[PDB]
């Protein structure tokens, strides 16, 4: 029935030793990903480190990144921006690039600059005007904004585009039951995040769709697709043998914890965040080795 | 003793009704700011709805507004961003173009993304050596970062370039004379913001700058003035003269309160934010013209 359900990693940005973008890195990041079975991609998502980058830099890696995967997976573009028109600007140059869809935080600003539901309605109603691509919402605490799930039901229910969600907000599984029953068929995405965390309980209360971190995507799909075949109990088997790894990428090694893999495997050159962003401390990278190395992940076996 | 001192007000960025830039109604907004007898000006700051434009509108206004005020006063470009490269790169470009100082938030992303006091320390020394003006360090709300009185103190004596604050936490006195107290000759410009709600209190904590709105400069000013000239009583009643309009501008009209005044004097074409952000209630626009005439503001009688 949905265009678009499975696993929907974020692609980490690759820079260079020095800062620089790292294009050939880049390219080599999305190709391990999509051989990992991966159903889509989201690019300049908050763990691609999109904060870190310019405008500039935001279209080289849109332009390459969707023309290097060539059509071979649908691509999730994140056009995030307070200002509606520029929003609406990023997401049209998105799909003329071959965007499938795009994802889009509430308009907001720091932790200080919020704007009423009103305009935010406004501002996704606006931005469907302009596309011909569905929309991600992205309820996350970055925003600091409270999209309630019946907001969210409503906007999916008035705006064309609005038709998938990507909820990350504490007791994810709770709100994704309440979008589901208040959305109906309107909610064509109820997708979770968080680097699948609470994927299980998520998967229970009707998401379909999960966006992690772009580490280990052949290692959770699996679990979606288990619950999919209606197979609970392999699930949780599943769910069980890779939740140490996803438990130390959201609490330990965080947006770096893709990077860090991908380098150990020689899938790009530098796992490097752009300064000031702190790098990974020793024992938090060698423990998530550690914990990688018990999975056998195609990440570190990845001959290409 | 310091390069700088007095009324700094933040220049709003003018768009006609459609959100497009309007640079002649910027070109005049900045004349009447000047004519308001301004110390200073600071642009591309929060006040400026900076998180509503692009990277090239940013530059856009950067030489515009440099090149208009032609040397006439000093002029702050805030030059914020999560990256230290691009901080610096923006930091030294706008040096280049003419700026007399650059104003810096610490870094950080939304509500979610912080950064170790160790490597906001090596982002401000790193802009410092790309730079040959002083710096201005923001403490605000915004970033929803902890920069320490003894933390903001040490930057200013082991990093060159930074050598003025813009304290606008709560509770700024106290931070201010504790900052003064540590940091000493160091803290070449302890200043205070918040549209000066605080200005009285601040100045009695030693402040010897004030960036606020710019709708009235002309108002504020002769506080600090009359501060600097020990009148304490006469401080004291310019001040409560016009409180009501100074609290006004900070809890209820806000950003646009600067728009608002120039738009109704006829200084800009458009007193509109960009969307989504929203308009001022009628009641709120009302009741702030209504106290503006009780002052005779400038802003009303510029004959331009």
């Amino acid at each position: 029935t949905p265009r678009h359900r499975g696993i929907f990693p974020v692609v980490p940005t690759t820079f260079a030793d020095t800062g620089d973008l790292d294009l050939a890195s880049q390219k080599r990041a999305v190709d391990f990903m999509i051989d990992a079975g991966s159903d889509g991609l989201c690019i300049l998502a908050n763990f691609s480190e999109q904060f870190a980058i310019t405008d500039d830099e935001r279209d080289v890696l849109t332009r390459t990144i969707l023309e290097h995967v060539a059509g071979r997976v649908p691509v999730i573009v994140t056009t995030s921006h307070y200002s509606t028109q520029v929003c609406a600007a990023r997401s049209l140059r998105a799909q003329q690039l071959g965007a499938a869809m795009v994802m889009a935080m509430p308009p907001y600003h720091g932790a200080t600059f919020r704007v009423p539901e009103a305009q935010i309605f406004e501002f996704y109603a606006r931005v469907s005007d302009a596309i011909a691509i569905p929309i991600m919402v992205q309820d996350a605490p970055a925003s600091g904004t409270a999209l309630s799930a019946p907001f969210l039901a409503r906007m999916a229910r008035e705006i064309e585009q609005v038709a998938y969600f990507k909820i990350e907000t504490p007791g994810a599984a709770n709100k994704l039951r309440e979008l589901i029953r208040l959305g109906g068929d309107a909610i064509e995405g109820p997708w979770d995040g968080e680097e699948a965390i609470t994927l299980l309980a998520d998967l229970h209360a009707g998401a379909t769709g999960a966006m992690t971190g772009g580490g280990f995507p052949d290692g959770i799909r699996p679990i979606l697709e288990a619950w999919r075949e209606g197979r609970h109990d392999d699930a949780y088997a599943r769910y069980q043998a890779w939740l140490p790894l996803i438990n130390h990428e959201n609490r330990q090694s965080g947006i770096l914890t893709a990077k860090a893999l991908m380098r150990e495997g020689g899938v790009i050159a530098s796992e490097r965040p752009r300064h000031p962003m702190p790098e990974l401390h020793p024992d938090t990278r060698a423990e998530l080795l550690a914990i990688a190395r018990r999975l056998d992940p195609l990440v570190l076996r990845w001959a290409h």
